């Protein structure tokens, strides 16, 4: 394919700029699976080589059906930390379910599963509305500001927080602690460290379940900490690491769906008055195509393995590229245009089918769907005053702040 030589598709100084979309476009083309080979050093953590880009959907949709070839637990799922991240630290993260195989998977999410029924998301949607509609007030009130802090960042942390009941006196200290608790190496962020946060989360849900406990009530969590018919039930430090898991998988990326999301408002008018006019609720899914908030998640090979043609060799890691998924033109009509109504919406934004599939799918939506009628009722006639600015990661795809005129 035609790339730059020594391209990397993890490479956080691409993403600290922009998407990576015409390389992309040339792998799915040329080469839609292709070693990326990485130098000595440059591994993001990983000191392989390289590994497997993936660019097509349904090669993204093999991987994540087939979890029994395609590791989570053997690397982890995050393809990029820092070059010189110890071992130890990309090791840890197998203490959360994104990060298990089955069987242990398998129990984790069977139990899990009790907080993300309809019906346990639906007992939000009258508390987020209500939310929803005060934060987009409030920010039309400041007249202009930061579309990220004013807009995109409370309602997931406000969804995760309604889902655990947490305390109202408690949310301030839960939400700081959960907004430092994603890796990037971005240099406004520099001085932060995940590390300490998650201990004093995980410190904080453990009492939580001990609590409960000792009072049970009619919640979720005393749901995930009470047996089951077949004595199934979290432990107190799975709870905590339940908690932890949330504070990274439902925050910056339903957070970074808002902000992209208004972003490709702003770009397609025809689409945003079309969006006030009938408030289509197959926005979300278009948002979230749109914004793939998750640019990419990686897999280890237990095995060898023939994947459309190109052998990978066990050990090996293929690294799905969400982002060119959601852009296939054999899977989309017409991909790279933004069309609130698209029907059916196949994207991969929430990722490929399979076991790890996004638990918190529905519940984003619908946190996405509220926002966005807020910032409708609100906020109609929003303009940007200045250029997105975006994070540096090699595999969240995110925005640091917006500035925008809400007038
Ligand atoms: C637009 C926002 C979101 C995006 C783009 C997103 C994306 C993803 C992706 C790509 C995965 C991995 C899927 C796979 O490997 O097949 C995932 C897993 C997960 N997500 Fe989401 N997510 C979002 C919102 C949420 C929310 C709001 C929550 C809960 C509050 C949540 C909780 C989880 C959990 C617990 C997992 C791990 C599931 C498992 O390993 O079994 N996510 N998400």
């Amino acid at each position: 394919p035609n790339l730059p030589p020594g391209f990397d598709f993890t490479d956080p100084a691409i993403y600290a700029e922009r998407l990576p979309v015409a390389e992309f476009a040339e792998l799915r083309s040329a080469a839609p699976i292709w070693w990326n080979g990485q130098d000595p050093g440059k591994g993001g953590g990983f000191h392989d080589g390289g590994f497997w880009a993936i660019t097509k959907l349904n090669d993204v949709k093999e991987i994540s059906r087939h979890s029994d070839v395609f590791s989570s637990y053997e690397n982890g799922v995050i393809p990029r930390f820092k070059n010189d991240i110890a071992r130890e630290d990309i090791e840890v993260q197998r203490f959360v379910m994104l990060n298990m195989d089955a069987p242990h998977h398998t129990r984790l999410r069977k139990i899990i599963s009790r907080g993300f029924t309809p019906r346990a998301v639906g007992r939000l949607h009258d508390e987020l509305q209500e939310r929803a509609q005060k934060i987009a007030a409030e920010a039309a009130a400041a007249g202009s500001g930061d579309f990220v802090e004013q807009v995109s960042c409370e309602l997931p942390l406000q969804a995760i927080a309604g889902l655990l009941g947490v305390p109202q006196e408690d949310r301030g200290k839960l939400f700081h602690w959960s907004n430092e608790m994603t890796g990037n190496e971005d240099p406004e962020y520099a001085h932060i460290d995940p590390k300490a946060s998650s201990a004093e989360l995980i410190g904080y849900a453990m009492k939580m379940a001990e609590e409960k406990a000792k009072n049970p009530a009619d919640d979720i969590v005393t749901q995930l900490i009470q047996a089951d018919i077949d004595g199934e039930k979290l432990s107190d430090d799975e709870f905590g690491f339940f908690v932890v898991m949330l504070a990274v998988a439902g925050n910056e990326t339903t957070r970074n769906s808002i902000t992209q999301g208004m972003m490709a408002f702003a770009e397609h008018p025809d689409q945003w008055e079309l969006y006030k006019k009938v408030r289509p609720e197959t926005a979300a899914d278009e948002i979230v195509r749109w914004a793939t908030p998750v640019t990419a998640f990686q897999r280890t090979a237990l095995r060898d393995y023939e994947l459309s043609g190109v052998q990978i060799k066990k050990g090996q890691r293929v690294v799905m590229f969400y982002r060119s998924a959601n852009f296939d033109e054999e899977v989309f009509q017409d991909p790279f245009t933004f069309n609130i109504l698209r029907n059916p919406n196949p994207h991969v934004g929430f990722g490929g089918t399979g076991a790890h599939y996004c638990i918190g799918a529905n519940l984003a939506r619908m946190t996405i769907n509220l926002i966005f009628n807020a910032v409708a009722d609100h906020m109609p006639d929003l303009k940007p005053i200045s250029a997105p600015e975006r994070l540096r990661s090699g595999w969240l795809n995110g925005i640091k702040h917006w500035q925008v005129d809400y007038t």
